[PDB]
C-alpha cells in the first residue's frame, strides 16, 4: 500500500476549493471558485520529483521553458521553433495590439521571467537587444550567495517590477523566489499570486522543482524541499465536473529525476541532461 | 475557559523550532534554530486584533513606524521625534560608515519601506531629496484597485529591488505582499523572507494586520485574514530560555481594535485614530 502523500495533499486542497472556494469572477467575467492563501511541501529527497500522476504534465513544455526563462530570452518564437507553443497566444499580433503593445514584433512578451531574472532594471526596447552585462543578475547573484554564504537570508529572485507592468504582454505569476541552505540541503520556496489548481499549479511544481535541482547541482549542494506558497488559489467552474472525475484517481509513486552530466554552470544546462525515471501518469 | 487558537498555534510553531530546528549560523555570529516555510493565518473579523497576550507588544511602536511607512520618509529622526527608536541603531553616523555609506547623513537609512512602497523604481539620492511624484506609488495603486478592481489577483506591493540593496543598512525583511478581496471582506498575505521568532514576528504580525485594518477602512470593505508566510522562520539561541518561559503562558483572547473616525485616504490616519480594547498582556520579555 503507497500512499503519494504530497499528491494526496493536492488532490484534498481541489476538493476544499471546490467544496468551500468562494465564488469569485476573473478579470474576462469568467467564474472561479477561490481560496487565499495556500503553502505545500514537495520533498526532494532521494531524486524524487513531484510531476503528478493524476494527469499528465506536459513535462518537454516544463524543461524546454526553464531553460528559455534562464537564457534571458523573451522571444516565445525561440520555445515555438523548439515546437512548444505555450506562449504563443501572448505574443500574437493580434493579443500585442489588444494589450497596447503596437511596436512589438510577433513573438515579443516584453520583460517577463527571463528578462527579470537575468536583467532586472535594465530599460527594455525589444527581443532582440543584447542585454549582456545590463541590469541586475538575480539568477547568477542568488548562485554566488549559495556557494559564498549559505547561511544567509537574503536569496532572492523576484519576477515583479511594476515599472515594467505595462511593457508585459501578461504580468508575472510566479512572483517571489527564496533560497535556503541547511544541512547541505538546498530548497527553494516560490511565491505564486494566482494559482489555477487545475492546469497551472502541476506545472508550475515542476518547473520550480526542477530549477532547484539545476541550482543544487551547480552549486555542490543536495536538493532538500520545493515550497508552493499561493496567494489566490482558484479552479474555474468550467473545470469543475472534469476535476471531479481527476479527483476520484489513486495517485502514483513520484517519478525520480537524474541529471546525467558534470554541468559546468546554470547557462550550460541542456534538454537532454535532464533523466525522468519512472514517470507513469494516468492520461490528459 | 477561552482558548486563543491562533496564539497557541504561535506557540506551537516556537516548540517545533526549538525542539526540531536545524542549527544555522547566521550573519549575526548568534547561532539559530531555524526551519524554512511556514504559513499562519489571523482572523480580523468583529474587530479581533491579533496582538499577542503571552508578552507586551511594544503596540505604540508598531503604530508609529507605520504611519511613518505609509508616509514614505526614509528618516528615522521622523520616527525618533515620536520617540519610537527602534531604527536608530541602524542609522548612527558611526553605523552607516560601516555598510559604506559615508554619504548619507545621520537618520539616512536609505531606500527601506516607505520609499519602496510610495516610490518603487525612482533613484535615491538621499533622503531630504524631493521624491514628490517619481516612482511608482504601488500603495496608491493597490488602493485603487481594491476600490475599482476588488476581484483581481495582481493587487500587489513589492518592497524588493535588487537595484536598491547596497543603499540601505539592511535588505527589507517584510518583501512581498498581496491583497484579495472576496465577499466584501479584504484579506493580505505578506511574505517574509526571515523573521526572527522572539522579537520580530509577534510586531510583524499587528504591522500588516493593522495595515489591512486601515485599507479595509478607507475602501469600505470588512477585515478578512491577515495570512502570514516566512522564509527562514528562526530562533536566536540566546533567546530560549526566554521563549521557553513565554511558551508556558496561558494566551488570553486578543484584544478588539476600533478606528475612532472616517478617514478617506491612507495618508490622512493618525496614531489617535487607533483604540485597542481589552488588551491583557501577560509582562514584557526581554531578549538579547
Ligand atoms: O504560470 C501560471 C500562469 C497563469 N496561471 C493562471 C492563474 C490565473 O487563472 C490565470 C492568470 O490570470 P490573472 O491572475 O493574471 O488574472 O492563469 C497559472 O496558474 N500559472
Ligand atoms: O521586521 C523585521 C526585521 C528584522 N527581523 C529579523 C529577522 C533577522 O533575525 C534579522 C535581520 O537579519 P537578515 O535576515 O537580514 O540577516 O531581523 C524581523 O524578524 N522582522
Amino acid at each position: 500500500d503507497y500512499v503519494n502523500q504530497e499528491e494526496l495533499n493536492y488532490l484534498n486542497q481541489l476538493k476544499d476549493i471546490i467544496d468551500h472556494g468562494v465564488r469569485k469572477n476573473d478579470r474576462t467575467g469568467i467564474g472561479t471558485l477561490s481560496t487565499f492563501g495556500t503553502q505545500s511541501r514537495y520533498c526532494l529527497r532521494d531524486d524524487i520529483f513531484p510531476l503528478l500522476t493524476t494527469k499528465r504534465v506536459f513535462w518537454r513544455g516544463v524543461v524546454e521553458e526553464l531553460l528559455w526563462f534562464i537564457s534571458g530570452s523573451t522571444n516565445a518564437k525561440q520555445l515555438s521553433e523548439k515546437n512548444v507553443n505555450i506562449w504563443d497566444g501572448n505574443s500574437s499580433r493580434e493579443f500585442l495590439d489588444s494589450r497596447g503593445l503596437y511596436n512589438y514584433e510577433e513573438g515579443d512578451l516584453g520583460p517577463v521571467y527571463g528578462f527579470q531574472w537575468r536583467h532586472f532594471g535594465c530599460p527594455y526596447s525589444s527581443m532582440t537587444a543584447d542585454y549582456k552585462g545590463k541590469g541586475y543578475d538575480q539568477l547568477q547573484q542568488c548562485i554566488k550567495m549559495i556557494r559564498e554564504e549559505p547561511e544567509s537570508r537574503r536569496i532572492i529572485m523576484t519576477a515583479w517590477n511594476p515599472c515594467d507592468l505595462e511593457k508585459v504582454a501578461l504580468p508575472p505569476c510566479h512572483c517571489f523566489v527564496q533560497f535556503y541552505v541547511a544541512d547541505g540541503e538546498l530548497s527553494c520556496q516560490m511565491y505564486q499570486r494566482s494559482a489555477d489548481m487545475g492546469l497551472g499549479v502541476p506545472f508550475n511544481i515542476a518547473s520550480y522543482s526542477l530549477l532547484t535541482r539545476m541550482i543544487a547541482h551547480i552549486t555542490s549542494l543536495k536538493p532538500g524541499f520545493f515550497i508552493h506558497t499561493i496567494g489566490d488559489a482558484h479552479v474555474y467552474l468550467t473545470h469543475v465536473d472534469a476535476l471531479k472525475v481527476q479527483m476520484e484517481r489513486k495517485p502514483r509513486p513520484f517519478p525520480k529525476l537524474k541529471i546525467l552530466r558534470n554541468v559546468e554552470n546554470i547557462d550550460d544546462f541542456r534538454a537532454e541532461d535532464f533523466e525522468l525515471i519512472n514517470y507513469k501518469p494516468y492520461p490528459k
